């Protein structure tokens, strides 16, 4: 049927890291020193709250599961877990956080050349998952994490799904779904494929395109199946050439294999990338600028594991 899932879950100590503070609330900011490495590697901790929930802990190792079986330089490393009386998920910190609310608070400082490799690299890990047979679900600007203004990182396997060995498409049933970013076949039949990820692309390229609006702000999702049947889609942003906007409007197409593949997306995304100032036009963007003992620092992507 399937190859066999040969990746490593390690599970790490309490001992081996320090939560140095809270990013959110339970994510913490800490540093990992494997057992006698000589490493220090800057981490996030995503320790579950309640703990007596064994749906919760079902839920965080289902995401642990698959965040152990992805490697690839524009989806997030999962460095291990650990079981103490609250599970802790162990992550690369990625220090900019979620790049919806990068967009939004530097938008004065956001050029073209960071927009359309921000493209490029979520395409990357995109084509990377559906090369898996994984399909996301959860596509979303606030699902992919910011290592560097230079380099993101898809986040977020809680309803991500593998196709089985004959599995073109996946069939779900109930739970707070975002609609705003879902395919139409999606939201009717629950129809989830690699080209329904490719419709969530194009919902997240227009947030980054609006420097972190929300789509179809004030409609109600129980009015979004009927916009888009009549074929109402989101809006040309500003920034935007209309080479930029028919790759957005392509990804909305209601036939999902009219929609781009990511491979292609990849491709088109690149090219614009190559002479950025013909695809986005955005005022002043010739001037953008963006960015113990640390002795024995590692980033994650430095850490490799035989
Ligand atoms: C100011 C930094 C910040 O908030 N970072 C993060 C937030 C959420 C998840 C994060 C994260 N870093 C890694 N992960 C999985």
């Amino acid at each position: 049927g399937e190859a066999p899932n040969q990746a490593l879950l390690r599970i790490l100590k309490e001992t081996e890291f320090k939560k140095i503070k809270v990013l959110g609330s339970t994510v913490y900011k800490g540093l990992w020193i494997p057992e006698g490495e000589k490493v220090k590697i800057p981490v996030a901790i995503k320790e579950l709250r309640e703990a007596t929930s064994p749906k919760a802990n079902k839920e965080i190792l289902d995401e642990a599961y698959v965040m152990a079986s992805v490697d690839n330089p524009h989806v997030c490393r999962l460095l291990g877990i650990c079981l103490t009386s609250t599970v802790q998920l162990i992550m690369q910190l990625m220090p900019f956080g979620c790049l919806l609310d990068y967009v939004r608070e530097h938008k004065d400082n956001i050029g073209s050349q960071y927009l359309l490799n921000w493209c490029v690299q979520i395409a990357k890990g995109m084509n990377y998952l559906e090369d898996r047979r994984l399909v996301h679900r959860d596509l979303a600007a606030r699902n992919v994490l910011v290592k560097t203004p230079q380099h993101v990182k898809i986040t977020d396997f809680g309803r991500a799904k593998l196709l089985g060995a004959a599995a073109a498409e996946y069939h779900a049933e109930g739970g707070k779904v975002p609609i705003k970013w879902m395919a139409l076949e999606s939201i009717l039949h629950r129809i989830y494929t690699h080209q329904s990820d490719v419709w969530s692309y194009g919902v997240t390229v227009w947030e980054l395109m609006t420097f972190g609006s929300k789509p179809y702000d004030g409609i109600p999702a129980s009015e979004i199946s009927s916009i888009l049947e009549k074929g109402e889609r989101l809006p040309q942003p500003p920034i935007c050439t209309i080479d930029v906007y028919m790759i957005m409007v392509k990804c909305w197409m209601i036939d999902a294999d009219s929609r781009p593949k990511f491979r292609e997306l990849i491709i088109e995304f690149s090219k614009m990338a190559r002479d950025p100032q013909r695809y986005l036009v955005i005022q002043g963007d010739e001037r953008m600028h963006l960015p113990e003992d640390m002795d024995d620092v590692v980033d994650a992507d430095e850490y490799l594991i035989p």
